[PDB]
């Protein structure tokens, strides 16, 4: 019975070729054209599958429940069931028939129409009508639009209504001087390869008032994706682009005429936002008369998505960065609601999703400050803000006495002579330094000595209670925060640097706002939350409640004391508990070192808001504390 063994392989070899998209190789393992064999030629079957399976974007043909027999001398009948994925979802429970033929020694298939779809017969045709689904909206915690689809005023020119010569050059200089467009770019689009003398060539997108129209300038209304806050949330929201042929080859349930998320939340939530395509896939007669319907369902528009983001806080946080490199994260620390996730510099998502030049796109990628980076998801060394956690660990294990006063002389210190030339450095030469004094002046030497006194085992014991190595349940690509490169410092120097927020620490701004939430929840860490409806998740007993009641009053003095590093914030007249930081980054080539300014601040009275702002590669005299007054006033007013 070794004949049925070769027959099951012939059917298996045929389905694989169809599944692999190679229709020619599938057509070669069929029999010759005859009434008792195949119904079409090899090149005729190739065009049959390519036209039909291609029009429906058939992908992932897989079979099951195969049964091969032997009816006559060389007529071995076979049957199975199959399923496939098309533009309108999955087509399951398909009953296929057909027969085989094993003359000579090879088992060829007697091809028939019913090997394309179960009920195909002779010269039956296939039709596919689809209704595209509208993309869902992205909204803030109060329903404000962050990413919607709407009507736009598109500026464009037609070469015929421009004129002939001289008069045509004058309007090109007139259209360029009325819509903020380059005079050398109007002809760059008029003289493209696709242009004809009467076509409507697009130009710029008017995002407000429609000015006067020179000779040969029409504004047509076309619908497209629109981002109200613009660059203020471009990294977080992202942008959508035209769907390509390879996008369909990867997921046929898309829409060749639709838009797909290319970055940010538009890409992370692409499935829930794009919806599902409607329409029907049916088999018709030889004359086009509908015979059998294969797939059909209504068009379902995309779901809206409500974020915890405050649209007003998002814009204020971004604008406060003045276009400099940095990022700001604002939360309601008791719940974890991410109120703002700003990153600067940024790109224009409206220009990105509508029409953008290869020149402006190259300016974004070749910009050294890298406007495409989501800096709120980029790991940094936390700097001196991390002293709050090193101190709280020292209070939890009894290593740090808040009233114990260390005697530090000078601006440099080392454990012993084995450290060589390296020394911990502080900025203020305060002789008598206790915990409160250390947090006010941000004393690295106090922090380094208390860290070395604590020891690595006790230090990591307190550190592991946080979220180092954890993957936050957020729709944002990020790497987990890390304490060091390996599970052991293996260096007293690296142990000290980690104490005051340097060393090999890597914590992104979002993870910092999560780790620092303990000081607004009596030692309970509250995980951040971006989706409004999602349930609040927390982590009990990260630090002791005694340490919180000890450090938070000291953090008030970082603002209120005359020599506090955040004393400029006392001008606000609002209850503030803050901690500043300026992390130093080593330079590759012999170049001046780069510095990163940091600011942590929250309301110690009502715990209504908490923020963590930073500047990457800060300019001189620039800082995050310098720019925080406006956002702090808003968060204190609206989030209590
Ligand atoms: C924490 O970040 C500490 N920073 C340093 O020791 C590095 C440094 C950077 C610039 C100048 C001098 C030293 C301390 N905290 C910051 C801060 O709170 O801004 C200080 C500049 C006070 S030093």
């Amino acid at each position: 019975t070794q004949a049925v063994e070769a027959g099951e392989k012939t059917v298996e070899q045929f389905v694989q070729a169809l599944n692999k998209g190679d229709y020619n190789k599938a057509a070669e393992m069929t029999s010759k054209k005859a009434a008792n064999k195949s119904a079409l030629s090899e090149k005729e079957i190739l065009d049959k599958y390519q036209n039909i399976y291609g029009a429906a974007d058939v992908k992932g043909l897989q079979i099951s429940n195969l049964k091969v027999d032997k009816k006559d001398d060389s007529t071995y009948s076979f049957s199975y069931k199959a399923k496939m994925n098309t533009s309108l979802g999955e087509l399951k429970d398909l009953s296929y028939k057909g027969t085989l033929d094993r003359n000579d020694g090879q088992t060829t298939i007697n091809w028939q129409p019913n090997l394309v779809f179960p009920e195909m017969e002779g010269n039956d045709k296939v039709s596919l009508t689809t209704q595209e689904a509208a993309r869902g909206n992205i909204i803030d915690r109060n329903g404000e639009p962050l990413a919607t689809t709407g009507k736009l005023k598109q500026l464009g020119v037609v070469p015929s209504k421009l004129g002939d010569g001289g008069e045509k050059t004058a309007n090109i200089k007139a259209i360029a001087s009325s819509f903020d467009l380059t005079e050398d770019a109007i002809n760059q689009a008029i003289s493209q390869s696709w242009v004809q003398p009467d076509y409507f060539v697009p130009l710029k997108i008017i995002d407000g008032a429609t000015p006067e129209l020179p000779a040969g300038a029409t504004i047509q209304e076309v619908d497209g994706r629109y981002y109200p806050l613009g660059e203020a949330a471009a990294q977080l929201i992202g942008y959508v682009g035209d769907i390509t042929a390879e996008d369909i080859d990867k997921n046929p349930e898309l829409s060749s005429n639709g838009k797909i998320g290319r970055s940010g939340l538009e890409m992370a939530f692409d499935k829930d936002l794009r919806g599902t395509t409607g329409g029907k896939l049916s088999i018709t007669d030889a004359d086009g008369v509908e015979k059998k319907v294969l797939i059909e369902h209504e068009v379902q528009n995309g779901k809206d998505i409500k974020l915890t983001i405050d649209a007003k806080a998002q814009k204020t946080a971004f604008d406060s960065l003045g276009g400099k490199a940095g990022s700001t994260v604002a939360t309601t620390p008791k719940t974890g609601d991410l109120l703002a996730l700003a990153s600067s510099p940024s790109y224009d998502p409206n220009k990105m999703t509508n029409g953008i030049s290869q020149e402006d796109y190259k300016a974004y990628e070749e910009n050294p400050e890298q406007p495409f980076i989501s800096r709120f998801a980029t790991g940094y060394a936390p700097g001196s803000t991390f002293k709050m956690i090193t101190a709280a660990i020292g209070l939890d294990n009894g290593t740090i006495d808040p009233n114990e006063v260390l005697t530090i002389n000078g601006l440099k210190w080392q454990k012993d002579s084995s450290w060589g030339s390296y020394q911990v450095t502080r900025v203020s030469d305060v002789s008598q330094v206790d915990l409160k004094t250390a947090l006010i002046y941000s004393d690295n030497i106090y922090t380094a000595q208390e860290t070395l006194k604590m020891g690595e085992k006790k230090f990591r014991t307190g550190l592991d209670k946080f979220i180092f190595g954890e993957d936050l349940d957020l729709p944002i690509s990020m790497n987990p925060a890390q304490i060091s490169n390996e599970d052991s410092f293996n260096s007293d120097i690296l142990l000290a640097d980690t104490g005051y927020g340097q060393g090999e620490l890597l914590i992104n701004p979002i993870q910092q706002a999560a780790m620092y939430s303990v000081f607004a929840n009596n030692g309970t860490l509250v995980y951040p939350k971006l989706i409004a409806d999602k349930e609040t998740k927390d982590k009990k007993n990260v630090i002791g409640e005694t340490a919180v009641q000890t450090i938070v009053p000291d953090l008030r003095e970082v603002v209120q004391d005359v020599n506090g590093t955040a004393h400029s914030l006392s001008a606000l007249g609002i209850p503030l508990a803050a901690k500043t930081g300026t992390a130093e980054i080593p330079a590759p080539a012999p170049a001046p070192g780069k510095e990163n300014s940091f600011l942590f601040a929250f309301n110690p009275d009502n715990q209504g808001y908490m923020m963590v702002s930073m500047l990457e590669n800060k300019e001189d005299d620039d800082s995050a504390t310098k720019r925080a007054s406006e956002l702090l006033q808003y968060l204190n007013q609206n989030y209590q």
